[PDB]
């Protein structure tokens, strides 16, 4: 039942994207390291609820890896949202409900401003807003060194689950490894000055959800708490850290299915 | 340079308190397990920049403990913020800066919003709004294994420094082993549902300062985040979990400083 095939847009992109359902369009944008196939559980559990869902790697990253070198290098939330919104024309997806983490988060939210027209509903989760220099400063390192760095990292500090990171198996992790020194030059120093969530006023009344992981140091997405309170931006939690997808899938997909539902009824209302 | 005495106040609490310093009184309420003698290097730090620190045991815990029953069961911060004024009012303690943590954080919001004549600043730390099941569930359990499970949380799951923690010393951890079912069987059922915090407007504009320990999960301390910037209250961070005052005392004695000096400064 599940569609796991490429598309190619004219900005030179060749995305390897999957879906699966049928009824509204929810799209699931990964995190930085732009890996779908953390999405695979997930994907089943939404569309089984009523629901056509998308996802895609994300440009320069794992199977999306036939891209120009503008598409994976000074990385903005305003780029990926512009080439979100190129694979869901290429794909016919009209309107839809999109996920996103980290980068994914600040590129929902940029599409929910940019392209109001496109956008049912967002769902954020931890938008980084904050340069983090020892992040940045892994761009020099040498590819293996980084890869070695980032997937220690991945695991210990932010997975939120180490035995469900770990059963991502071979496969993904073959193709994390060789998305890491792509993410480390591409996102960090470039991705949280264009957190689009600097206008808070922008954001009040907006369809958006946003979330921090339960489990996530209070430090890491405080900023994050404080920015949607005061645009009264709906804020909650879901448990794990970085990675609810992963972590703690099943109730990732009942958050994803309950929200789209809450704006499905508001919409007729 | 420091004090170490006892005063008696009239509901029946024989007070352990101390006080080094002369200047502007800043008062340093413990957490609910009720200890003073985590605060002993800040409060040095602290008085050394001209001010008068004051802290004390809580009612029932370590060194005060000869109080009646009914000032360590059932607790409220209404009830902290009562017997803190006792102890303020005994030591001729007119105008007082507070801190707290936990339960001394809802102490200290209690006496900021109830005696505001008498509060300049209060800074609140990680403030419970919400009953746990599993820690009100440790109070039916026998002494002993309420302080082996609480021993192990503070040393292992909250103290943001396992090291500092072990650092306080045999003594401090034998009064913390008798104070542990105390407060299992007097805090957790009845400080959240006390806490001054159900009425956003009554906070906004007070000389209120917020933190939540930088490494303490999210989910902790959520609700304190949320609940200070819908009443305009600054909300930041300090560095380790529950007890920066034993994580990170250089860091703690510093913000205290600089915050009471803010306020002095906006007094004037
Ligand atoms: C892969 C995730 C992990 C974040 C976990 C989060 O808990 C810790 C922060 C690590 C930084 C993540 C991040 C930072 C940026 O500036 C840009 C990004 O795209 C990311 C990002 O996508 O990082
Ligand atoms: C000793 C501290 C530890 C806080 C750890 C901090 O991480 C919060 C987790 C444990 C809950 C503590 C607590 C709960 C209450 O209902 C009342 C209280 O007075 C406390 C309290 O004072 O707990």
């Amino acid at each position: 039942m599940r569609t796991r095939s490429t598309i190619s847009t004219p900005n030179g992109i060749t995305w390897y994207y999957e879906q699966e359902g049928t009824g509204p369009d929810i799209v699931l944008v990964p995190d930085g390291l732009g890996e779908c196939q953390m999405f695979d559980s997930s994907v089943s559990q939404i569309a089984a609820q009523g629901f056509r869902v998308t996802t895609f790697d994300m440009p320069g990253m794992s199977r999306s890896a036939k891209a120009p070198a503008e598409t994976y290098t000074e990385v903005t939330a305003q780029k990926l949202a512009s080439y979100v919104i190129s694979i869901l024309d290429a794909l016919d997806i009209k309107h839809a409900t999109v996920w996103g983490c980290s980068s994914g988060a600040s590129t929902v939210v940029a599409l929910l401003l940019g392209y109001p027209d496109r956008i049912r509903n967002a769902m954020c989760h931890e938008l980084p807003t904050k340069l983090l220099d020892h992040l940045s400063n892994t761009a020099v390192l040498e590819d293996e060194e980084i890869s070695n760095i980032l997937a220690n990292v991945m695991l210990n500090d932010v997975s939120g689950g180490s035995e469900a990171w770990q059963a991502l198996g071979v496969e993904v992790h073959a193709r994390l490894h060789k998305n890491y020194p792509v993410f480390a030059r591409g996102y960090p120093r470039t991705i949280p000055p264009s957190a689009p969530v600097q206008d808070v006023e922008a954001l009040r009344g907006k369809p958006l959800d946003w979330t921090v992981g339960a489990a996530t140091p209070t430090e890491s997405f405080f900023d994050n708490i404080v920015t949607a309170t005061k645009a009264g931006v709906n804020i909650g939690l879901l448990p794990g850290m970085h990675f609810p997808y992963v972590s703690h899938p099943d109730v990732f997909a009942k958050y994803v299915v309950e929200t789209t539902q809450k704006h499905l009824w508001n919409s007729s209302s």
